[PDB]
């Protein structure tokens, strides 16, 4: 039903992160989060130890 | 002179990049970009090999 960003499909990160990351050099969140705001498949998998700013300012960790 | 946030007063970068640190918790970019805008003594400090995150959509480098 509710699961925009979830958990346990969040693994799913090595594949829109992973085409996202390589939209910006490769491995940044500021930039890459453009696209991280994208389906369901990112939460606390890329933006876990990146919980500074961009990405923990929608809360993904 | 014309010279906001030059290569020169770079040496500032002491205060707002080292500041804009305690500011957000730690030191990264995502959130550091925030704090960086203070006025200038950003420069050739900050963006320069660190040119990947919010660094270069502050262009600065």
């Amino acid at each position: 039903a509710m699961g925009k960003c979830s958990v346990l499909k969040k693994v799913a990160c090595a594949a829109a992160i992973a085409g996202a990351v390589a939209a910006c050099g490769g491995i940044d969140l500021p930039c890459v989060l453009a696209a991280l705001k994208a389906a369901e498949g990112c939460a606390s998998c890329f933006c876990e130890d990146h919980c500074h700013g961009v990405c923990k300012d929608l809360h993904l960790c």
